[PDB]
């Protein structure tokens, strides 16, 4: 598997932990775990990582709880998501018809 | 709100590779086959297919030969990852419908 489609199913795993519901990083950690039947257990440093960017370009917010720091999906990133979510809907279609338009 | 670039890039490598898949083609009758299943909303380029072909050969997931026309065919090597990817992004919706569940 290609290091690309790897890091895009992992930043599309958190992102859609952060749709459930704001969450903190052993949080997130443990809930992917149980997810995954013990498969994919991700370390602190690896979520940092994502985190920073994600943040960067405006997709997540943190802020102090009551003491964790949490993790939300902003607005943007909810349209995004949704965004993304109706362009693989397209071009599942459109393969579809491929076999369609072969028969 | 933009679609990030590494997701339109793959997804045009995603709808080309399967359009391989169903058999040997050249490149106006990729786009041709694409803009019909697509009822015209996805009109590729020639020079951004070329592009990515050129790199997909090089990375031997395609090879091209010649009829006049230049063919291009899916290798050995491209119907693993197909199946790999495949069953990857099977593995990662399950996790997520497990995570809808154990909310509950």
């Amino acid at each position: 598997i290609p290091k690309e489609m790897l890091r895009a199913q992992t930043n599309f795993i958190l992102l859609m932990v952060l749709k459930q519901g704001d969450n903190y990083v052993y949080g997130i950690i443990k809930q992917v775990k149980e997810a995954s039947n013990g498969e994919m257990e991700l370390n602190e440093a690896t979520l940092y990582t994502i985190f920073k960017r994600l943040e960067k370009d405006g997709i997540i917010s943190s802020y102090w709880g009551d003491r964790r720091k949490y993790y939300r999906l902003t607005e943007i990133g909810h349209e995004n998501m949704r965004l993304r979510h109706e362009s693989w809907s397209r071009v599942d279609k459109i393969i579809e018809n491929l076999e369609a338009n072969k028969k």
